[PDB]
Parts: C-alpha cells; structure tokens; sequence
C-alpha cells in the first residue's frame, strides 16, 4: 500500500463523481491510522455560482464532505489495500458527524488540506476525526463515524 | 408564515446550485420553522452522488437545515425585510449531534424541522430533524451567528 | 410503485432530460399516474426566468410524454430492462395542450395519462398534469418507440 | 424597426436566459405579421447529455419553445417596437399548443430555422403558427398562443 | 467516407461535453485536408462567462476545434473509420503557432474548420489552416501533434 | 497599486465569468513589466467531464487562456490601476498566439502558475510572453497579443 495517490487512483476507489468527488490527491496514507489529502479550490467550480454571487466561499458542509471522503478512502484501503474490483462493490456511508467547527472561510486559490485520523475501527464501522487546513492553519475541524456497506 | 421561493430569494443570499430550500410552511418567531426542498432526479448533484444510484448528500441535508435555521433567526429579529437582509449575513460556526437514518432520493419531499434551542444577541442555536413522509431521516444541531455584511 | 432506479432501467432519457421521478399507478394499456418534484435546484430555472422561477410548459408536456412512454414500454414488453436499453423515443405529435396554472419550485408535478389509441410502436396518450389536486395543464400526444 | 437582429438584440427583448434562450438570430421580421429566425444546434449543448446518450436528438418540445420565443420577439417589437427598457420587466407565458407534428429529427450541426406567422393577436395574447426548417425542409409544424405579461 | 456526422465523430475522438468542438465533417481527403464545422449557439455554457451581455466564442476554443479537426484527419488517414482502434490511440498536441484572429465568432455563426497536412514524419503530424464563417477567414493557425498509444 | 490580489479583486477587473475566468489569485505584479498569478486545478471542474473521461487533463488551450487573462489583468492595472468603474466598460480580445509548446500535462491537484512579462505594449494593445508552471517546472510556453476594447 503506497502513501501517495493521484486522482486516477482516487477515481478507482471512490464511487463519487462530478460534482461530488471532492478529493484531488492523497499525500500521506498510513493504514488504520491516518491520511492527509487535499482538494484545490478554484473559482471555476459550479458551486461558486450560488455561494455566493460576488462573494465566493467554499461551502463548509462540502469541507466536511471532503474530510469524510478522505476518511472513507483510508477506511477502505486500510482493509483491502488498493483493490479497485472490490472498491467497486463497496460504498461508505455517513452515520454521524459531530464537533464540527468552522474557523476560517475557504476561498478560490486555496489548497484545502484534509487531515483525518482513526479514532476507532471495528469491521466496517470507522470513526475518524481531524481538521481541514489551508497554509498550515486550521480552517475547520470535525468528527464522523462511517459505515462501509454493500453497494448492491 | 407561508413563504414561497420568491420570498426566500429576497432573504437568503444563496443562489443556484446552493439554495436548498423551496418553501416555508410554518414559522413562529424565536421558536420554530418548518420548510422543505423537493428532491428530483433533475438535479446536477445526482450526476455524481452517485452514478446509477441517486442519493441526496447527507451534508446537503444539513445545509438545508442550516438555511432554514438562518431564515428563522433572521426573520425572527427583522421579519420579512429584503433591504435589511442585504446588510446581514448568517454563517454557521458549529454543527453537532448529526445523525443520518434514512437515505433521501428523487421523489422525496425533504422537510426541515428546526426549533430555537437558545439565542443570545447575534448567536443563535437551532436544532431539529429532516423528515420525509413523517419519518426522521436526519437530525442535527447548529449554531449560527448573524453579522453585518462586509 | 416504480422508483427512479426502475425508471432509469426503462426510459432512455437522462439528465437533464429525465423529467419523471416516480410511478405511483400503472395499468397496462389503460393509464398511468406519476410525478416529478419541482425544486429551485434545477438548472432550467437559471433562465426561465431570472428572478422568477417558472417550470417550462414544454417540459411539463415532456414529462407527460415520458410518463406515457413508460406506460408504452411496459405495456409492450413488461418491465424488461434488457430490450429497453436498445430503444429510444421520438415525439410525433402534440395537440390540444392548455396551461392553466404556472408550476413552480416546491410543487409536486403529477402526470395523469391514459391510452387513447396505440399500434405497434406508435402510442397516442392524453391526460393532464396536476399540482395538489388541481389541473395545471392538459395535453394529448403521440410518440414512437424506435430501435437505436 | 429593423428586419435583422443579432443575439445582442435578442437578449434585450426576450426575458429568457441560459439554458432556455433558444433563438440565436432573426433574419427577417414583419411587424404584426411574420418572423424568420434560427438557432444553431451543436453537440456542445447540455441537453444532449441526456437526450440521448450516444444519440443526440434536439428535443421536440424545445423546438416548439424556440418557435414560441421567435413569436414572442415578434409580438413584443410589434407592440412597443425595439425598447429594452420596457422589455426588461416582461415575461411570457405559454397558453396553448396545437397541431404540432415532428417529421425529421434535429441533430448537432443543424441550423434550426423558425418560420412563424401571426394567425391572430389581441393585446398581449398572440397566436402564431408555422414551421421549423433545416436545409429548406420542414422538420416541424406548430401552432401556439402565448401571453406577454408584466412581471409582478 | 467523406462525410461524418456527430455519431461518427463520437466514435473516433475521445473528446466529450463540454470539449467536443466539432459537429460534422463535410470533407475528408486522407493525408491531405479536412473541412468540418461546429455550430455556435447562445445555448452553450461558455457564453455564461465569455462574456456577460457580450457572447464571444473564445479564440482558444476555435483553435481547439481546428486541433480536433486535425486529429480526426490524422487518425482517419492512418486507420480510416475504425472505432475499435480509435480507443487505443491518443493525439498529443505538442505546439501551436502563427495563430491570428481576424473576426470575432458569435452565436449564430457556422464555424468551419479548414485544415491541411503541412508535414507528416513518423508519429509527428504538422497541420495548418483556417477557421471560416460564411466564406470569410475568421482565424488561422498551425498545429503539431504526435500520435501515440493510449494508456 | 499593490502586488497581491485575490479573487474578489480579479472579479472587479477582468470581465471573465464562469466558466471562463481561469485565474484565481495574483501573487506578483510589476506595472508594465510582469505578473505572476495562478489557477488551482481541481477535479470538480465541468471541463473535466469531457477532457477526458477517466483521464482528467486540463486543456492546453485553456492554459493559454489563463496566461492571457493574467496578461489582461496586468495590462489593465498598468493603464488604470485598480479601477472597477472603468474595468466595467471593457473586454479583452485575443489578437495573436505564437510559440506555444505543451511540455507536461496538467491534472487535478496541480497549482497552475502563470509567469508573464510584457514584450511590448502600445495603448490598448499588449504583447506578453512567458510560461505556465507547476511546482517550479515549465508545463507550457506561449506568446500572445491582446487588445483591451470598449464594450460599446
Ligand atoms: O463570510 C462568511 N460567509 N459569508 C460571508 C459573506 C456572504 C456574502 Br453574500 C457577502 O456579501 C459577504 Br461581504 C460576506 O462576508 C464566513 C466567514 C467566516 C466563516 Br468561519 C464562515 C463564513
Ligand atoms: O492528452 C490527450 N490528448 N489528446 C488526445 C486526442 C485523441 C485523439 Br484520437 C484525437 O484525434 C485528438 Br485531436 C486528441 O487530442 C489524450 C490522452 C488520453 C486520452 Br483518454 C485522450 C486524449
Ligand atoms: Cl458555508
Ligand atoms: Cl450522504
Ligand atoms: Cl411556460
Ligand atoms: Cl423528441
Ligand atoms: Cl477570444
Ligand atoms: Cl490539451
């Protein structure tokens, strides 16, 4: 299992697609422990047409979504390694989200870095927590519990 | 205390594709609000969440609850005032106790039920659930702060 | 009932031209009742019209045609995704359509279509579109199922 | 009143906008009588993503919409002439549609020419009828009645 | 053949919405020249931002269309209309030169691409020509691409 | 005239809007001499739906467009400084493009950096040339001449 993955790999693991695949690259990955990934934020994203006009702010809820996707990748690969065939049969679902705090607004030009760590894991149930960072500063923090379920 | 999309457009700064509230069916100042957003396949989000399996994003359910709550907080203090609405912004500070129980899909009428847990000055804490056909599909607590635009 | 997943297996239409979200009633060679939710979160509203969201009358008719199309597919071969994935549908005629009430975000656009006449791949249906029990539009149309 | 109008002029008269402004140019226009205009059809249009996958067919209902918009432009300029200030607060409602027949499918690379004639008009209520053509051939026939109304 | 419609173009070029900028091919002569075109309608997303109240088809996209026309010519020159083989190839465009824009392109225009092979050595194809609207040269450019095995 | 401009400033100067505003932030600016800016590349961009499926690659022509917009931002501010009022009355026209080379493909997660210098400028006509860089490496080269014109 490698520690760096690019968009082509992320595409083979996550079921998410435009306009909901919110992770561009993974820089650090340690099975059952943590992951560090990021998503570039550009004005050239449909979301900014409505959030907000003349005032582009990346939706906080999407920051959270990005962290979860990161956690989901971590969870899956921790269990099956880089296995596209199986990834294609599994799907990660949000069970809970807690202690979410937005400290700094994210805007075009920003590199939204996700820092998630495994707080608890047993089988398909994974609890992760971490922060979203921009230039080393915590722009947000959150905790979530995910479920690795069947796609059917 | 019915508001339709046109009224909503004059209060919330959110526009497509991030205005997630279609109508407000109930509103009690400083107490509660009930609103909803219809879920149809004809939404761009479904192209990627997920292909061959449309599921309205859980985070977007929370966003819709937030928008409803912000609408509740705003109108409670200033009522239906478009002019003042442009000079104020309601952004969220925290979100907690979020739980997803049932997946929302095209055909569902996503109803938001938020009540004021407490408020002090420009800091308001709302909480409640998201419902479809009378069942709780999600629940969450959010804290917002009303500030001057600019 | 047939949900979006089932509708996707029969109708060839896709985003942003799949305008039926669910099938509530189906009676082979007789009628069909289905609907589509109308939400502000639809790209059409950016241009119809700015500052005044009104669901296009022609799209209401399209939604009725699709509903009729689903009735035609199933009446012809039942719920068969395999043969369905090879056909498409062409509009042939549209007649006697009247719009009485504008459809907007928050509305539940319900399609009520019955078979007027049909032969082979050519189906002619007619009915109304309703929002909360009231008729918002009436129409008759004939479409043809074809091998793509 | 001119007889040739370009997209810029159309934008100043019709309230429609992307993705529902289906008229690119007006080639000839006779007040209270007829109008000839057209819309280019290209693969680079969002509708084609779903109508249909691997087989781009310009939706029949949108052809009708295009003719209605052509009629709408004719209706407005016949009423107030070319006046953008009056135009910016008017919208247009479809009232009825009749005797439409589609003969030939329209596809990317086609120049959809609208030919509408005024059958009857009274105040804001205009009833036009005509055809849509491609390379001199009739691909559609349609009769419609639309109402111009002040936004309120 | 000499005339390919959108159906055929789709089976040869990997490009898809919103980057497939060639609607039909009216002329094709293996190893020599290609004449094709793309209609320009207001109903295109690019016009939402280029520019508000002033729809001007982007000059770089005219070049892209020409490039796509060159790529179809090159490919068809090597294997003809072969969808199966098309799936295993890619045409990397290495350079662009001598491009000049003479007349803006707008909704309602039939952008016609006129390209010819200027040189072909190995996997390298140098193409050049013009973009026309109603008989008038609207733009011109030279492009060089490399044929390679897709991956 | 400062040297760092964020998206809010770019929005008030350049007439480009979604989905054609391909410059997110200005990092260095020397009036009439040079500019360094960038655009973040994310998978969450509509253009990637078609360029190409299962293989996101930021279009070479769009990189040139990005360099042109950076040039346009330099040209305008050199001429009128930060003046939103006057910026509203202009648009930018591409006149020529030359010597462009595409050395390295640009993909999601990349920070596309634009480096442009003024080769010549006379009135509204500006000739700029430079490179596009990702992590200090030259990804593309180009020379172009644009013109700032009245919206009329
Ligand atoms: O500024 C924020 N949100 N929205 C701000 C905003 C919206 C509009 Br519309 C506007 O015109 C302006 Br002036 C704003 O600051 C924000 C600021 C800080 C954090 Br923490 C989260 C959100
Ligand atoms: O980087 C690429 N550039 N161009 C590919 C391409 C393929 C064909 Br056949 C063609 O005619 C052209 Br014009 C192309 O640009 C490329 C690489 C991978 C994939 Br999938 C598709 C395209
Ligand atoms: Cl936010
Ligand atoms: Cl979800
Ligand atoms: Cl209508
Ligand atoms: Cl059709
Ligand atoms: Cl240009
Ligand atoms: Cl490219």
């Amino acid at each position: 299992l490698q520690s760096q993955f690019f968009i082509e790999h992320i595409l083979q693991i996550l079921p998410h697609r435009y306009p909901m695949l919110l992770v561009d690259r993974i820089t650090e990955l340690q099975a059952n422990q943590k992951i560090v990934a990021y998503k570039n934020i550009t004005f050239n994203e449909d979301v900014f047409n409505g959030h907000f006009p003349n005032k582009p702010i990346f939706p906080g809820v999407l920051i959270v979504e990005g962290m979860a996707q990161s956690g989901g990748f971590l969870a899956f690969t921790s269990l099956w390694g880089f296995d596209p065939e199986i990834a294609k049969t599994k799907i990660v679902y949000f069970m809970t989200i807690d202690k979410v705090k937005f400290r700094i607004p994210v805007t075009p030009g920003d590199r939204l870095e996700y820092h998630l760590e495994v707080l608890k894991h047993k089988g398909m149930i994974w609890q992760v927590g971490g922060t979203a960072q921009v230039d080393g500063k915590v722009v947000a923090e959150a905790e979530l519990k995910a479920m690795i379920a069947e796609r059917e």
